[PDB]
């Protein structure tokens, strides 16, 4: 009960700031997500022997794949948890409990592949979740952990906390599915730029947590440029591999997937990072001015990008 967890001091600090990288020690990577939780929620929010044992069956849940792992998941969590503690009163106490643990559960036993090749493959997966498939999956197997004896880490929350928790993850974890990011930004900006945008209105909270997920999940675009470079090369390993098997089914694959056009990355990162990263950081920082770090950290990266193409590196 008194029974802090506490960091090494440049972790302590740093911890703090939106582009902070977790490190390759991946044993240290469940104290991280506890301390996180302890500071942005409380250390009573659940209970120490529950939390721990849900964290070690969510890990166990995440597979050897190069970017869709249990790295990527409390890389996503770390930026969920910077933007709570920059916008302190503007959250619930169910949303600041729901929103770290649907950002460490949100790819769960995810295989590598997209939505697109589950469909083309005819995956099982694909009829039982017609839309959003693997993300469906996701918060399927996150409930399934929530239910392993001695995993509920809800059980001291009401009835209806529990139902209004397990909502708030649910839409938290659909809403990572970018193809549904682009509607869901487009509406958030006619919000705002009429002044319509009310957080009184839980479909409105829903729309800006929404966002916030997608910012969280493409974080990597907001780091230092040398972590966003090899997290890069993580990226496109499974895009490749995912185009290798378009190419087995008797499909050319899309050129991003294609590692024959591997020369086309410095133009494709430039139309991934003006079509989605800048446009979904820019309306973040509209509605939530604190987060502005965000949006900078990925200018800065946008403008290395030109650099490489360029050849100045
Ligand atoms: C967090 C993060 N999430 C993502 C998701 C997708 C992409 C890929 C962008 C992208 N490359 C291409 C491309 C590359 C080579 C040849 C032809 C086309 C097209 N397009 C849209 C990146 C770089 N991401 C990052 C950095
Ligand atoms: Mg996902
Ligand atoms: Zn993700």
């Amino acid at each position: 009960g008194l029974m802090q967890f506490t960091l090494p001091v440049r972790l302590c600090k740093e911890i703090e700031l939106f582009h902070f990288d977790i490190g390759p020690f991946e044993n240290m990577w469940p104290g991280i997500f506890v301390y996180m939780v302890h500071r942005s929620c409380g250390t009573s929010c659940f209970e120490l022997e529950k939390l721990c044992r849900f964290i070690m069956s969510v890990k166990k849940n995440y597979r050897r794949v190069p970017y869709h792992n249990w790295k990527h998941a409390v890389t996503v969590a770390h930026c969920m948890y910077a933007i709570l503690q920059n916008n302190h009163t503007l959250f619930t106490d169910l949303e600041r409990k729901g929103l770290l643990i649907a950002c460490l559960c949100h790819d769960l036993d995810h295989r590598g592949f997209s939505n697109s090749y589950l469909q083309k493959f005819d995956h099982p997966l694909a009829a039982l979740y017609s839309t959003s498939t693997m993300e469906q999956h996701h918060f399927s197997q996150t409930v399934s952990i929530l239910q392993l004896e001695g995993h509920n880490i809800f059980s001291t929350l009401s009835s209806s906390e529990y139902e209004q928790v397990l909502e708030i993850i649910r839409k938290a974890i659909i809403a990572t599915d970018l193809a549904l990011y682009f509607g869901n930004r487009k509406q958030l900006e006619e919000m705002y730029q009429t002044g319509s945008l009310n957080l009184n209105n839980q479909s409105h909270r829903d729309r800006v947590i929404g966002l916030m997920m997608t910012a969280c999940d493409l974080c990597s675009v907001t780091k230092l440029w040398p972590v966003t470079k090899l997290t890069a090369n993580d990226i496109y390993a499974e895009f490749w591999a995912e185009g290798d098997e378009m190419k087995k089914l008797g499909i050319q694959p899309i050129p991003m997937m294609d590692r024959d056009k591997k020369d086309e990355v410095p133009q494709g990162q430039l139309g991934f990072y003006n079509a989605v990263a800048i446009p979904c950081y820019t309306t973040l920082t509209q509605i939530l001015p604190p987060t502005e770090p965000l949006l900078k950290a990925c200018r800065d990266n946008l403008s290395q990008w030109e650099k490489v193409i360029r050849g100045e590196e």
